[PDB]
């Protein structure tokens, strides 16, 4: 598992991201999009938006991304002890929204990007690495709750 100086920097560059969240969770989205236009796809609301610029003029796109980093915010600061946070998300998305895991891959490292590039201070490289086993961690369970809800992922 993670430690506790681990955890520590997950909830240290989280902390600046509660500090702007909408911000945050619309940057998130928009990488995601545009690094990957077949997530999009999964978006019925949002596909129709064709460039960044269409997207970041979206307030509906924003307030989904403070939807989305909400949540997540709420299963890092449960550290290892996440389950219970995150069983709903995984049923969720194992049958409403059927997001194959490799999607929670793209936008872990949409996140990764985005605290890289707004928070330098706070997300050095040993931030970075904490970040990156959070998320890895995340994606792990969700995979797990995958396999007992049948979906393929």
């Amino acid at each position: 598992g993670l430690s506790d100086g681990e955890w520590q920097q997950v909830l240290n560059v989280w902390g600046k991201v509660e500090a702007d969240i909408a911000g945050h969770g619309q940057e998130v989205l928009i990488r995601l999009f545009t690094g990957h236009p077949e997530t999009l796809e999964k978006f019925k609301k949002f596909k129709h938006l064709k460039t960044e610029a269409e997207m970041k003029a979206s307030e509906k796109l924003k307030k989904h991304g403070t939807v989305v980093l909400t949540a997540l915010g709420g299963i890092l600061k449960k550290k290892g002890h996440h389950e219970a946070k995150l069983k709903p998300l995984a049923q969720s998305h194992a049958t409403k929204h059927k997001i194959p895991i490799k999607y929670l891959e793209f936008i872990s490292d949409a996140i990764i990007h985005v605290l890289h590039s707004k928070h330098p201070g706070d997300f050095g490289a040993d931030a970075q690495g904490a970040m990156t086993k959070a998320l890895e961690l995340f994606r792990n369970d969700i995979a797990a709750k995958y396999k007992e809800l049948g979906f393929q992922g």
